[PDB]
């Protein structure tokens, strides 16, 4: 069977863990534990596909900035994440994104970009900013909500899609 190797990666707090754990293990994790660097795997199929997901669960604390450098080089596609009531968490999207260009050494990578929390009250980030800078990269945006569910497989799911594209 194919196997994917994914990579989430974002600032701290944004939901990175909860989304993958969502995803996962069907529940929503409602403690905030920082992750250093967690890996999960799941068998699933998609569009008619059996798939093996690596999903790898990168540190947002920018203390393990150097560490995450050799774990994401083995990523085949990225799930670049910020919550949408954290206008830090947006304008760090680059950062990372440059941090994945130097790792894989290239300038088409598969990559979705994810506006998590979007249950959240106290929207900063709109869609339509998002969208803009995710046209600017040409990949997709997604939001998402590892609280309520929504979108949480459509966003790894694309993710996946946009590596078959490449
Ligand atoms: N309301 C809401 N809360 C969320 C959502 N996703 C995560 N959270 C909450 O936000 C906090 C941090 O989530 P977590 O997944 O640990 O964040 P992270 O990006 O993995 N942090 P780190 O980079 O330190 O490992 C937790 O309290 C979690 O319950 C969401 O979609 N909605
Ligand atoms: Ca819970
Ligand atoms: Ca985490
Ligand atoms: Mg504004």
């Amino acid at each position: 069977m194919t196997e994917y190797k994914l990579v989430v990666v974002g600032a701290g707090g944004v939901g990175k863990s909860a989304l993958t754990i969502q995803l996962i293990q069907n529940h929503f994790v409602d403690e905030y534990d920082p992750t250093i660097e967690d890996s999960y795997r799941k068998q699933v199929v998609i569009d008619g596909e059996t798939c093996l997901l690596d999903i790898l669960d990168t540190a947002g604390q920018e203390e393990y900035s150097a560490m995450r450098d050799q774990y994401m080089r083995t990523g085949e596609g990225f799930l670049c994440v910020f919550a949408i009531n954290n206008t830090k968490s947006f304008e760090d999207i680059h950062q990372y994104r440059e941090q994945i260009k130097r790792v894989k050494d290239s300038d088409d990578v598969p990559m979705v970009l994810v506006g998590n929390k979007c249950d959240a009250a106290a929207r900063t980030v709109e869609s339509r900013q998002a969208q803009d800078l995710a046209r600017s990269y040409g990949i997709p945006y997604i939001e998402t909500s590892a609280k309520t569910r929504q979108g949480v497989e459509d966003a790894f799911y694309t993710l996946v899609r946009e590596i078959r594209q490449h």
